[PDB]
């Protein structure tokens, strides 16, 4: 009776007060505190050494309390620990071990989930300060660390940098880096509110498997200068992705250091995402260094179905070399997303592109294997006052790159700039269902709408369709003599150019090569002979020795004579065709051709 | 001793039973109550005024009980409300304060989740009534309410209208009115089984963000010829959606007035989903009276990958202004999107269409500026006997939309009643891998595959290509003498269309005009001199002024003469080219030729 | 006072124990009891007939638990049983009653959702025998069966079939058997480590309704040579798909026997999931034996936004039929799909394709009805070595089947082996818009890249554009004798075509057709007459009955004459051109020329 009492207040007290489920004959007989042994939160780790109970807050350090609850759990073989809603938790200190190697606050484990429905804060002791939040790791050195297994974070609620910035431009700060991650997920959370390097890292050097980030939000991550670069996600395991998720920034560092995703390893995706403010969308690359985990190839690399307002690039193609390993890029396809580039002055963030194939990262662009990569379905648009925008910024070698169904409303179609790169190009291809966009008419003085700044290029096809006038243009295609042309396809519609002084300019007459297949308008002078009757109108140029075929893109104003419809050539580089004299004469006219080789 | 049992039969009891999670030593010491108090459902809340559990039913209102919960939680700064499973919770009253103004049943609160895995079900008190069950504005007018911020309904649970229909076509009804909405959500709820204007409204003219729909269910939500209009989701907010949902009807009344989404802001999408019986899949429009909350453009709109079977049209485009506010819609992609018009007789619900630029609310077709749209890997089908059917219905001024790599089956192509409205159209672009379906072949009597009712076109390209014969079409383009055309290209491939009497028509000859380009199919007679040799041939009419060049379609039946394979114009009309007599005589010959104007 | 530790220790106590959240004076007065009634667990039903409660483990058959907790739940009118994180429990026996007949372990029923945390296992009991661990059926005759409905199960938790063989191939073995299932879904789980025919079917024979699969992962699930056939997720009732899923084998058998999805019936899908390992990625299939719950049509049949690497076929189309019902398959579309033939020697699993019309069970070829079907925005790649891979394997009679934008990087682009099915073809449209890779370059000795082995071919377009050289393969395109062709397109683009000996084969001389439109390049012997002047060439040959134009695609090296630029014919089957002579004799040439016929 009295030693009852005891018990009851005491710690072991729902230990001794029976239930069983609604009263059911057949169910379990078991105790109260069984029961509530079915879930686990922080409140049941957050105690002083009496096992009292603390607030958290402003001026509580709760790292070492979800530390112990998360090597608890861990103990049992997993489960989930909520972290309360309606509470703040501030994390106010480092934590201790193997995450003292990458600055990490809380140490993660395997089968441990986390359902953070409150909100985590970061205390004052953090800013100017490397940080890591969460950490998958075990040991300091990541080849030496176990894996992370089975471990997910999700609910409804929010993990906040504090708004911090950086202390210096060498340090790093993450919000989750699983590690070596396996069955790992983000799900639900918004991340907001700091300065870092990435919110989440997924996977090391390509160890790790089925990981991904989906409906997470990201907001306001970066925001000072001395932040040196920053990718919200950075997925460097297989099978891995993002999907669904929103990222969002306001600071203009952003629109110069900041990229929403990068996909580092094979059959890797990023889907179904809007992106606001940021400079770039998706990285897609595979470095060499990297490449430890799941070998040297990046493929199957999908970024689908996003919308994103940027101010430099939206995917940017890359892959590089070590002194042991190599590095390739192939299988890569980029369809259905709606790209813009926002409201800027010209040149002033980097330089605005759909596609940019970089160099890697000490600038090298001799060292790149892409290839197999299909761009379809897309749209992207920037502002006429753009001039730095382009459908593709072709700036390191490339192996190849398929364009269909795209819409691209902006300054250039193909880029590179001169005297810069010389790129080596095979199998690029612009299939003739690309439509080209107006806003940038009349914006094109002394500027060529695909301008060929290339060392080579083979086995590629550009088929130009335009869709309204832009006379302002240079040409819509220009090779400059330094750029080789061989095995490939280059054509031009008339459809509004009736009125271009150039259509396409080959200025090392590379046109003329055995395996080159051309066609393009260009106006031309004849004369004929004076026979009445058929009679043979000649160019009084020599310029077209190249040429096979050529007809007719004028109407013919005259009564007594015709030139003819269409021309062949002779030696001599003329152009020669039979009309007809009703009535004798010589002839003289300036045509509009289509001048045509081997097409 | 005597006073302990009374404690604990009392409502504090389970406030001095220990409890410490799992034995563990370095758990907090806790009260049963604290472990209990970490989650909250409707039943804690359910209670007589002596704190007596009341039963749900039929017979209960459970409106004043499920406030309370929601208040009280609010209260200690969030938190999610079960409401349980196995239970159907009856309301049966209107709330009151300031959602009184929406006819209001519950208030939303920020921060407090409803999971809502039971059933809620609308009492009779409802029948021929508004309301809006759960709203999420403070105020009665709009433009005085606070925000709702991250507030989330989700579970496996259902909300149930109880089928009673409007009582006046002026009344409003809905499901979650969200508000001016940060931040919130609807997952994996039916809604189903009434008569009402939409399920979800996200967001108010403009003010919200984050908001989103998925894996929900909408069934049977119009009922009656008292229903006005049905949209069943509203995304009225930026950065919102609507994915991975389902859509169903089966009143008559929803095939002529129910669509399955809005998209009313900037950066919206509707993706993943399926919907059959609807008239309609989606409106994406900019309305000025919306536009306070992110501005005058609706941009970045997407809509992706969806199923469908409708009775009118699947998307539809607008813009429109006030006395101080223009709308502009621009940058929006469809794509992916598998459409089909359901079986129905001809003309027996609005016109069948994949898109349509309808005119404004009033029927003003003048006011609209909407451009740089991309649809494109869609594919649609309506059945043969559907006279009104159109890959788009152009009603109303069109400032661009692109077509690319679609698979339309259905009556025509390009749409617009003649002597209604005259759009004035500029950038419309038709590429020429566009599938043109054969299902309405022999079909088109006295019809025009493009029929090019409007004011005026320009810059604009259509590109016609047939897959299989149907001579029972007038025209494949045809355009009238009301429409101007100029700086266009138009062109129809001679694949399948060697047997029609007319390939292109231009009523009043606008294909002559200066920077108009275009090609087509036509059969023309011709007659040569009889001179032996090299001998030209005329055609007989003089209809061609306007012919850069043509050249055969037909074969050769003769011997002893060949006529010429291009040819050419005079001043006067005629065709001329040079052929050839082997033995002298005037000929004669009926030529389908390739006409072509400036390409 | 004595009585009362008696009630609290005994099964009773917590409903004597008082609670009111959160000390709040509204709040309903409850006991502690029915705050834990609120949720329920394994646990909870988990005992021996005294109430003790047993541990699971290998030693420990959890089945009839498992089923008590369901039946009784079920019971109440449904709710959410968590099977607890932690712990494994195995499943040791078969269930019994209706589920008897389908090898059943666990009875699913109507509200009674499980959220597996923990790991469930099955014990060696079921080594080499028959299973299915999940069902829906009441009955073991499924025409019998009542429904399933608002069945639901996720978690984080495995399913794990402890990697037993089959015993016999006739036998069956399965995860989830919904039944006749209506808002069912599988959310989250990972099934791995067995050999089954499948892990999840939806529906049966067309009854269910809006039935999903979602974020799951199915990993080895095949192993051994005996087990006949797998399809990992069978959809087989409408409204219904797959999603974001994740699918992986390793066994080389599942290279040859398995698939990871089946679609059966209308308005399903397969989306956003990667495959790995498999031999197939995805049947898409109207089954007349199957066809009694949903009509005997499948339509709205999506794929989209995968990613594959696979061993045989990606999606693989067919429709059949029985004595009473006939099956058909219309409303397809395939979209954005990346996938690729993994590394294997060729023909050492079943022929490469992206898409193959395969022919019934019974291997009949001429019973099937699709139609309507849009493959457009993927891409496919095969290595080089794979002799056997192709765009499209079309083994069985086609009514229409549309390509658009695609990029094909394979062996074939059209294939069917000779003299074996004699398919019959219509609305076939491969669009110039399909990009084809060069990765087979070189390897197509005695083999054509469209290779039309048909009985017949109508109302269809091929239009080849190659994109790089092979002058390995004996054509780009060619028909034998035994296919008919009328009323279609075919062409072949000259672009790295001009070295090619053969470019379109005809071998019964089809291309001369009343209603066959082509045109592809040739060379040419030509002679002229020797008149000074204007002058006609011929061709020396007479197999040109058929054409109705021709051009050059070469230059002209001499001074002194020209050939015509273009051409025509005459009865005798020569082609005839007008050049010119500037001195007079005889001239002989070879050109290459554009044949054209009626295009
Ligand atoms: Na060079
Ligand atoms: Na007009
Ligand atoms: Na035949």
């Amino acid at each position: 009776p009295d030693q009852f009492r005891a018990i009851i207040e005491s710690p072991e007290g729902a230990g001794h007060v029976g239930y069983q489920y609604r009263r059911n004959t057949g169910s379990t007989m078991r105790m109260v505190s069984d029961v509530l042994d079915e879930r686990v939160s922080l409140w049941d780790f957050h105690c002083d050494p009496s096992g009292n109970v603390i607030q958290p807050g402003p001026n509580v350090d709760s790292r070492q309390y979800l530390q112990a609850a998360i090597d608890y759990v861990s103990s049992n073989g997993g489960g989930t620990i909520t972290i309360p809603a309606g509470y703040t938790w501030y994390l106010g200190s480092y934590g201790v071990g193997g995450i003292a190697g990458h600055s990490g606050i809380i140490q993660l484990r395997s089968n441990v989930n986390l359902n953070i429905e409150g909100r985590i804060h970061l205390s004052p002791f953090f800013d100017l300060k490397p940080f890591q939040v969460f950490v998958g790791f075990d040991n300091g050195d990541p080849a030496s660390s176990g894996n992370l297994e089975n471990c997910h974070i999700y609910g409804h609620g929010v993990v906040d940098f504090g708004g911090y910035e950086f202390g210096a431009s060498s340090q790093l700060r993450n919000g989750v880096a699983f590690g070596r991650s396996y069955n790992c997920s983000v799900t639900g959370i918004t991340f907001q509110n700091g300065d870092v390097t990435w919110a989440i890292t997924l996977g090391w050097n390509g160890y790790g498997s089925n990981c991904y980030v989906r409906k997470c939000r990201f907001i306001n991550l970066v925001n000072s200068s001395v932040n040196a670069n920053h990718s919200t996600v950075y997925v460097n395991c297989p099978y891995s992705g993002v999907e669904s998720c929103y990222f969002s920034m306001s600071s203009s560092f952003a629109r110069n250091i900041a990229c929403s995703v990068q996909l580092h390893q094979h059959d890797t995706f990023y889907r179904g995402s809007t992106v606001n403010g940021y400079c770039r969308g998706a990285y897609v690359v595979m470095h060499a260094a990297e490449a430890a985990g799941a070998g040297s190839y990046a493929y199957n690399m999908q970024v689908e179905n996003n919308i994103a307002v940027i101010y430099g690039q939206f995917v940017i193609l890359g892959s590089d070399v070590t002194a042991t390993v190599s590095g390739h890029l192939n299988d890569v396809i980029v369809s259905g997303n709606i790209v813009s580039i926002g409201e800027r002055a010209a040149f002033s963030a980097p330089f605005g592109a759909f596609i940019d194939i970089g160099p890697d990262n000490s600038g090298a662009s001799n060292v790149q294997d892409i290839q197999r990569v299909l761009v379809t379905g897309n749209s992207f648009y920037a502002p006429a006052n753009i001039t730095d925008s382009a459908a593709i910024t072709l700036r390191a070698n490339l192996n190849g790159c398929t364009f269909i169904a795209n819409n691209f409303d902006c300054r250039y179609m193909v880029y590179n700039a001169p005297g810069t790169t010389s790129p080596v190009v095979q199998n690029l291809v612009w299939d003739k269902s690309n439509v080209i966009g107006g806003t940038h008419a009349n914006q094109r003085a002394g500027q060529n709408l695909f301008d060929m700044q290339f060392a080579s290029v083979v086995n590629s096809t550009i088929e130009v369709q335009l869709s309204c006038e832009d006379l302002s243009m240079f040409s819509c295609i220009l090779f400059p003599a330094s750029c080789q042309l061989s095995y490939s396809k280059i054509t031009v519609d008339s459809a509004w150019t009736k009125s271009m002084s150039n259509t396409a300019v080959f200025e090392g007459n590379q046109q003329a090569g055995a395996n080159v297949y051309v066609s393009y308008p260009a106006t031309v002078n004849l004369t004929s002979y004076n026979t009445q009757g058929a009679v043979p109108f000649f160019s009084t140029d020599t310029n077209y020795a190249w040429v096979t075929s050529a007809y007719s893109l004028s109407i013919n104003e005259n009564l007594d004579f015709s030139p003819p419809a269409t021309y062949t050539n002779k030696a001599n580089g003329q152009l020669v065709g039979v009309g007809y004299n009703e009535i004798g004469g010589v002839r003289s006219v300036s045509v509009r051709l289509m001048l045509q080789r081997q097409v």
